[PDB]
């Protein structure tokens, strides 16, 4: 399988979570809190070693609400957006929708609102690795190569300017 090799290039050094738990679980949404949190910085780290520090997230006190920066290089220049996110209830058997809110109206590739619209093959891949897949697993998987079509595109069609900053 080229998907399944594809999958384990990008993934194999983010710590796996192991609870199902949801936003309303109580003690086991803590613990898979705990899990989300472990493999967000563990990711963080290996994007530094990477020269690829590409994000930086924050959430509410319950872990329901996440919210954040992403960068992307584009011919050299950093672009910064702010991305956002709730958990569903049914997580981590639902995957979380990635919001852009700058992006709303300005992407094809986006629902209206600035939810990223990623392709199909993302949601049953999610579905086949449940609940081994956090937000460390969304951000590599759903997000990064997101922003790896759509920004050189909306660069390319003038939709998306850098500003002149330092």
């Amino acid at each position: 399988s080229m998907a399944d090799e594809a999958t384990r290039r990008v993934v194999s050094e983010i710590p796996v979570l192991k609870t199902n738990a949801g936003p309303r679980d109580r003690e086991l949404w803590v613990q898979r809190l705990k899990e989300e949190y472990q493999s967000l910085i563990r990711y963080v780290e290996n994007n530094k070693n990477a020269d690829n520090d590409w994000f930086r997230l924050e959430s509410n006190k319950e872990g329901t609400r996440w919210f954040g920066k992403c960068w992307y290089i584009h011919d050299l220049l950093k672009y910064e957006f702010d991305i956002e996110f709730d958990i569903p209830i049914t997580y981590p058997t639902t995957a979380p929708e990635i919001a852009v809110p700058e992006l709303d109206g300005k992407c094809a590739k986006m629902y209206r609102g600035g939810k990223i619209c990623l392709t199909d093959h993302f949601k049953p891949l999610w579905a086949r690795n449940v609940p081994k897949f956090g937000l460390a697993h969304l951000m590599a998987l759903g997000l990064g190569p997101w922003l790896a079509v759509e920004i050189p595109d909306l660069i390319q069609k003038g939709v998306i300017h850098h500003k002149e900053k330092c």
